[PDB]
């Protein structure tokens, strides 16, 4: 299939592996499996990055995916996101921003939390992103849904919002229903 890759860089910022038991961190591998497998099948796949590779995660990943470092279509780097995109570039994308995200920038690099909290950090990317001096957005959830959501579902409503570029349809085909 002649697939047109979309510009928009998404990162999952692995930086909070000390932050996680190894049961959450196994979470975290899975969700991370569903990203891959969602972006290789989207109609417009982003440039996919896993930053702050290493700890917990890159042993569970090096135990069951052998095959990691063989994965096409990923960038998956030991360095931190901050070492590697330009700071007037990203938007860490967080729960408890203030700021709402109506219109998604291909030039820019989304981030993403990894991080299975249980709302026990709670502001903890928000805060982060603050202090560092980056821009941050919530997802316009608006009335339509705590807002904490997983993030595989975050990854796949973003690729959901490049093809159909409705916010509403993206919500409701991504996250599951009660
Ligand atoms: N409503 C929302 N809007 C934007 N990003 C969100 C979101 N809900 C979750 N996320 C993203 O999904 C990630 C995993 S949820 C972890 C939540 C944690 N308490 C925190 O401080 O962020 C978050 O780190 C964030 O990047």
């Amino acid at each position: 299939r002649d697939v047109v890759h979309s510009t928009l860089r998404l990162i999952i910022d692995c930086s909070f592996d000390h932050l996680m038991v190894l049961k959450d961190i196994k979470k975290l591998h899975k969700q991370i499996q569903r990203c891959y497998a969602e972006n290789r099948r989207a109609l417009h796949p982003v440039q996919f990055y896993l930053t702050s590779h290493g700890g917990q995660l890159k042993k569970n990943m090096d135990e069951n995916d052998k095959g990691w470092v063989n994965w096409k279509d990923i960038h998956i780097k030991p360095e931190h996101y901050s070492e590697l995109i330009k700071k007037e570039d990203l938007i860490y994308l967080t729960s408890d921003s203030p700021n709402i995200l109506k219109e998604l920038d291909e030039s820019k690099a989304y981030v993403i939390g990894g991080l299975v909290d249980h709302n026990h950090h709670k502001g903890l990317t928000y805060k982060q992103a603050s202090d560092y001096g980056i821009n941050h957005a919530q997802l316009p959830l608006g009335n339509f849904v705590r807002k904490v959501l997983a993030v595989n579902h975050v990854f796949e409503i973003i690729l959901e919002y490049l093809e159909t570029r409705d916010w509403q349809e993206a919500f409701f085909t991504i996250l599951p229903q009660r």
